[PDB]
């Protein structure tokens, strides 16, 4: 309850502190985290209609679901997002037991 | 980057570790965080179409937007949701400078 408060505060501080675009998905491919730089890249003003969407709705060429399926990181992937060429790094997220529970893309210009 | 991986892992752990339903919104009333228990109570299988939705489209009687306006915690509100009766405690979430950046409801089984 207060513990959820502090987590939400640290979440927002980390996302805001990262200059690159961040998009995280869960195991089913739903976007669960996104920072302001990624929303700008995708052409959105805020999290409404972006969080809780399948990643392939907003990024049809995303390899984040392949990172979930394989557990394999992918680095230095060029891709086009809204007429801009960006470089994507994609890493799996694991729980304490080593199960892949999501994946993150980092986009830089 | 690695930091986001660790944060995601700690979030998931902490969201499962709470037995109450959790729903969190940002200052615009958009759902930004939810746990398995709140999803089950809402009648959803996953975060899809729950995250990123304005709170009153899923919880019409929610006072979470009231908490954003007033900056003030609200306790002991009885609620029907999954045809289940629950008690909602609602607090504001502040950044390190004490500005309100969101609000969270805890749902306790009556
Ligand atoms: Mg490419």
């Amino acid at each position: 309850p207060e513990e959820i408060g502090l987590l939400y505060q640290e979440k927002q501080a980390i996302l805001e502190a990262i200059r690159e675009g961040i998009v995280a998905i869960n195991q089913e491919g739903t976007i669960t985290m996104v920072n302001q730089t990624a929303l700008k890249l995708l052409g959105y003003d805020n999290e409404r209609n972006v969080l809780g969407t399948p990643i392939l709705q907003l990024i049809p060429h995303s390899r984040l679901p392949e990172v979930i399926r394989t557990g394999q990181a992918e680095y230095d992937d060029e891709m086009v997002l809204g007429g801009e060429t960006v470089i994507a790094d994609r890493i799996p997220i694991k729980n304490k037991q080593g199960r892949v529970i999501g994946a993150v893309s980092t986009f830089r210009n």
